[PDB]
């Protein structure tokens, strides 16, 4: 490896090169044009070839890092459009890298992606291709600098795939904008996984991710043995430390390692691990990351010998604490694929409390002796959840559900902005469908992978506008105590009851033109409002009162005259609903 660049070159292929040039750069100098970018990718990518012919040539021999930096302050508008950052190629190279990462601008001052109509894509997909999707590769990117280059690259080839398809079908937009749906949300779920996993290292520090991690690869490594289990689990908080610092060669050459390691002691951590390793550079990593939990060795012990019949308890336990509790959480997250990671912290915290106390009392075998019996209302708290909002979602379907929340919800928390409480309901209803329709077994795990991201979602706009303390308090909670925070949470009783407005409860026509989201979304923000005005009403009043209502936008957008039936039928409801609540 004379050459860093031809080596890369090499391994990636020309075609992932270029795109991921391009994606480095519009990460950092995210206000250049278009073409400004596309004439550095085209300067380097014919640099890293002039090294793929002789690994001597001028500068081969160069860093990455030196490379990037050095390109990068050859801009000769830096100083003028991004300011300090110039300043940064004052700096030696070392301290320069770090000088980018700090003006590294997360969220910038851009506009929103207005989504063109398919059939203008379309087109612009066929008169040219690469400059098409280029472009939208680029613009994605100056806006999320901290997003992985690489799992960018993934989403975009799978963009390129539903133009390919799609805007080559009868009915297009048909077939497109379901895919352009998906993808967008499947990209900003993506988003908010990476953004919260930083959040949490950096609020609740090493300790409780590594807590996390180890019932995470043990959950999906259970024939993994705990020596290896520590030592990914020590890779992996390597890993993400670099990662989230934003540095996208660090990361991704410790990620390149993490994958290459897992793959060659394949054999001894586990075996649906075949496929990822048989993959090319970029996806492995990226493939063995969204691995699926390997069958659990089927011969495996009770953790009652080893943590709760047992004597000698504590001795191993005050002899090394956190690998001793690490290894509590290694065992019980094996042998239960079936639970959310927090819930087995839950228990390891609870075992660990136990375990300080009676450690230190008279008689320590016997303290903590029945201490499986304190885990069971633990586990039985999110099953009984998770069936009482199935057994829901079933007689009522999607929107019906996401009625109810809005309903449970809006009285919970009365003071937060009605848009708010729409988007978290419509957002937790999702929830119930992408999650309900796997078997108990699956659940769990699948209620928590969504919440997670809703809820810290949540704890963000709260954190900047502020409402309430009690959301306050389940926000800066430890991330094992958040959601029951939430569930927690009572019918506020202090509220005092919104003034009635006739325009609120004042609906025109144009209902029966908008698309069923857009009715929804009408809709659904009026029943908050309605709930914020009167919130002592029963949930039975509350289905009366909708009923009315349903009844009165039909026979209103199926009346002679539209508009009147809307105006005089309208006001006999908001008299007759008042005088009913
Ligand atoms: C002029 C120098 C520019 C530097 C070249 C662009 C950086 C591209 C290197 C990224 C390689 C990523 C490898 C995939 C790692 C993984 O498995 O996650
Ligand atoms: C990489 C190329 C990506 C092209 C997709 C652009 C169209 C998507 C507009 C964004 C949206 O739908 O929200
Ligand atoms: C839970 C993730 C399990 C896979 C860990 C290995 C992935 C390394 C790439 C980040
Ligand atoms: C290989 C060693 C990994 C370390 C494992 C530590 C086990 C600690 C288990 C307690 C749960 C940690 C939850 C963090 C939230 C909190 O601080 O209460
Ligand atoms: C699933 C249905 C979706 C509806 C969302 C409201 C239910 C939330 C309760 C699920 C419990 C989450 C399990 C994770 C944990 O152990 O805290
Ligand atoms: C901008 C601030 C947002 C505040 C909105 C608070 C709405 C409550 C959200 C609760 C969701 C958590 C799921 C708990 C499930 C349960 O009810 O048990
Ligand atoms: C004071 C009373 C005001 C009464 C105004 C009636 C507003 C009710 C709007 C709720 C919307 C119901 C949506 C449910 C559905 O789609 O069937």
């Amino acid at each position: 490896h004379k050459s860093e660049v031809a080596h890369r070159f090499k391994d990636l292929g020309e075609e992932n090169f270029k795109a991921l040039v391009l994606i480095a750069f519009a990460q950092y100098l995210q206000q250049c044009p278009f073409e400004d970018h596309v004439k550095l990718v085209n300067e380097v990518t014919e640099f890293a070839k002039t090294c793929v012919a002789d690994e001597s040539a001028e500068n081969c021999d160069k860093s990455l890092h030196t490379l990037f930096g050095d390109k990068l302050c050859t801009v000769a508008t830096l100083r003028e459009t991004y300011g300090e950052m110039a300043d940064c190629c004052a700096k030696q190279e070392p301290e320069r890298n770090e000088c980018f990462l700090q003006h590294k601008d997360d969220n910038p001052n851009l506009p929103r992606l207005v989504r063109p109509e398919v059939d203008v894509m379309c087109t612009a997909f066929h008169d040219n291709e690469e400059t098409f999707l280029k472009k939208y590769l680029y613009e994605i990117a100056r806006r999320h600098p901290y997003f992985y280059a690489p799992e960018l690259l993934f989403f975009a080839k799978r963009y390129k795939a539903a133009f390919t398809e799609c805007c080559q079908a009868a009915d297009k937009a048909a077939c497109l904008l379901p895919k352009l749906d998906e993808l967008r949300d499947e990209g900003k779920a993506s988003s908010a996984k990476q953004r919260l996993k930083c959040a949490s290292l950096q609020k609740f520090g090493e300790r409780a991710f590594k807590a996390w991690a180890v019932a995470r690869l043990s959950q999906r490594f259970p024939k993994a043995e705990f020596a290896e289990v520590s030592k990914l689990v020590t890779d992996l908080t390597k890993v993400h430390t670099e990662c989230c610092h934003g540095d996208l060669l660090e990361c991704a050459d410790d990620r390149a390692d993490l994958a290459k390691y897992i793959c060659e002691n394949q054999d001894s951590i586990s075996s649906k691990l075949k496929e990822c390793c048989e993959k090319p550079l970029l996806e492995k990593s990226h493939c063995i990351a969204e691995v699926e939990n390997d069958e659990m060795p089927a011969d495996l012990p009770s953790l009652a010998a080893d943590f709760v019949e047992s004597k000698d308890v504590c001795k191993n336990y005050a002899e090394a604490k956190d690998v001793f509790l690490g290894m509590f959480l290694y065992e019980y997250a094996r042998r239960h694929p079936d639970y959310s990671v927090v819930l087995l912290l839950r228990l390891a915290k609870t075992y660990e409390t136990t375990l300080e106390k009676c450690c230190a009392a008279a008689d320590p075998h016997e303290c903590y002796a029945k201490v499986f019996d304190e885990f069971k209302p633990l586990v039985e708290e999110p099953q009984n959840l998770i069936k009482q909002n199935c057994e829901l979602f079933e007689q009522l379907g999607e929107y019906k559900f996401q009625n109810a929340l809005l309903v449970r919800y809006t009285k919970k928390v009365p003071q937060v902005s009605t848009p708010t409480l729409v988007e978290v309901s419509r957002n937790l209803g999702k929830v119930g469908s992408k999650c309900c329709k796997h078997p108990e077994a699956k659940r769990m795990p699948c209620a928590e992978d969504y919440l997670s991201v809703v809820l810290n979602q949540l704890c963000v706009l709260h954190e900047k506008t502020p409402v309430s303390d009690r959301v306050t308090k389940c926000c800066t909670e430890s991330l094992v105590n958040r959601r029951p925070c939430f569930s927690a949470l009572e019918v506020d009783e202090t509220y005092v009851p919104k003034e009635f407005n006739a325009e609120t409860f004042t609906f025109h026509a144009d209902i029966c033109t908008l698309s069923e989201k857009e009715r929804q979304i009408k809709k659904q923000t009026a029943l908050v409002e309605l709930v914020k005005h009167k919130p002592k009403a029963t949930k039975e009043q509350l289905k009366a009162v909708m009923d009315d209502f349903a009844a009165f936008v039909e026979k209103c957008c199926k009346a002679d005259d539209k508009e009147t039936c809307f105006a005089e039928e309208g006001k006999k409801l908001v008299a007759a609903s008042q005088a009913a609540l």
